């Protein structure tokens, strides 16, 4: 009866990017960031860095619900995400920034994260192409994993000493829930860190997490 | 008080609205009105009635123009003495100001009760005590005082506050607080003309960010 | 019902008390649902806004099909689309206000009594009516009665392309004395004129931080 995905409103003449309701598979009105530009438009955004005007060091509980904010930043929330793409195939794309306007990206053929009991855990399909190269096929099958909520396959706390939220292992080759540190960084990968793309010393001015149906 | 639909963005923060950003509210019995809640800072569901950001809009503005709000969503705005009055009427919303410096220093101030009074009365200011805040308290002074714009004067000075200090305030015998002041970026030598707390960075410091909120108590 | 009931303008959004600016649906001549950019706060408000740009997040170099439909991001810069704004300005008359902001936080602006743009198989000629004020000078009668073109579809004066020599999108002749589609170069520029321009303003070598092109009913 309503659109599902930001790819149906592109489909109905939504061409501007911004946030739009969509409703869920259980029928929920959900609210989110549609990218109606980038590569054929049509993705839902679920994480986005711009300006390090909100703190992504938190907690299980805030990663869960979502935070941040419409005008900004946000992360859209883990049981958001989980609903968006438990049913289909959905397409990742990231786009990352870096401070001189330099744009990489990667394309990943599908990705879900699994509900709360599960952890959250990412089930990501094969990478398909992108400048950035590829940083996340390492975390395939982790749970996700908050300060509070350790979930990796370290002796000590991943998020506590890479200072994010991730699906970490060992700990990890890639940090996007990292800290605003703004391009190049002593501090090891702490920042928001793609290994193949800038490395563990350099933390993009803008991230993007979207998705779309394959 | 309205039963059918939000009243505050605190219960939109308690139905699962996570994300700041622009939401529709009821006020009491039982208007609709757009406004910014903030769902981040100290708990969340604050609602927002004033913001500067990069001094893109223009707050040396006339009676009329502050009665109905300015601004823009996308940026820096003040929501109406109408508005804000009809969310503070009644009972015990609490006040937050939050300030922000060009070298991303936070500073908060704290109010335990705030609400103005409508068009007649002059939007008189009710301020309940200062709670906390490493701003310091540089707005009970102005508790009880009308509203003032350039031009309308209902200040305590034999002069005219809000064009001696290029703003819109509850000015007495003038002022402490200056938060519609000019968008002076940092330190200033004109004396207190700018986005100005005495007890925080003083009346030669213009912040960067200004947010004045509130939730109920 | 919500086409009748509902607002055509941003003049009428004004009319029945949004004063802040922000996004608003209005409903088009033909009942066609758009939500756009009400600008309630310059010179008396009720401006619809067809184009904006503040930061150089969004790319204007495009193609036809791009401008036709529109792109961009209702967070920040965009173009509304040649459908939507010949849909805007085909009935009836629009004032056009142009507003620019420099580096150093100087304002500009530049209003005509008029503007319309013709539907695509016109190619979105351009209809302007008199220049009436403005500190930024008038740098658009040059551009009246011009088709619009892009990169992909030449339709100026000029010999060559001067979508590709200035790298943009506009209403050019040969070739232009405003270039408010140009790239986002952050104020002066060695390369020439391929910034976002307005002669009379800053000249060819300046390029605005802020771009604003807004109608309203007259
Ligand atoms: C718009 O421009 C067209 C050219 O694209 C003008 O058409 C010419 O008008 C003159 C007299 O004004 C005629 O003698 C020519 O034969 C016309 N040329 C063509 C190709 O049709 C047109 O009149 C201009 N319109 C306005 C309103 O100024
Ligand atoms: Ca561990
Ligand atoms: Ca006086
Ligand atoms: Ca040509």
């Amino acid at each position: 009866t309503g659109p599902r995905t930001c790819k149906d409103l592109l489909d109905r003449g939504h061409f501007l990017s911004g946030w739009h309701t969509i409703y869920l598979p259980d029928c929920r009105p959900l609210t989110v960031l549609c990218d109606m530009d980038t590569d054929g438009g049509g993705w839902t955004v679920f994480q986005r860095r711009v300006d390090g005007s909100v703190d992504f060091y938190r907690d299980w509980a805030t990663y869960k619900q979502g935070f941040g904010s419409r005008l900004g930043e946000f992360w859209l929330g883990n049981d958001n995400i989980h609903a968006l793409t438990a049913q289909g195939t959905s397409e990742l794309r990231v786009d990352l920034v870096d401070f001189e306007d330099n744009y990489q990206f990667a394309k990943y053929r599908s990705f879900k994260v699994a509900d709360e009991a599960e952890k959250y855990n990412l089930v990501l399909g094969a990478f398909v192409e992108g400048s950035a190269g590829d940083s996340l096929t390492f975390h395939n099958n982790q749970s996700f994993s908050t300060k509070d909520q350790d979930n990796d396959l370290n002796t000590g706390n991943c998020a506590v000493m890479f200072q994010g939220a991730w699906w970490y292992k060992n700990c990890h080759v890639s940090n996007l829930n990292g800290r605003y540190l703004r391009g190049t960084h002593g501090s090891f990968a702490n920042g928001i860190n793609w290994k193949s793309g800038k490395g563990y010393n350099y933390s993009y001015k803008v991230s993007e997490m979207k998705v779309r149906p394959a």
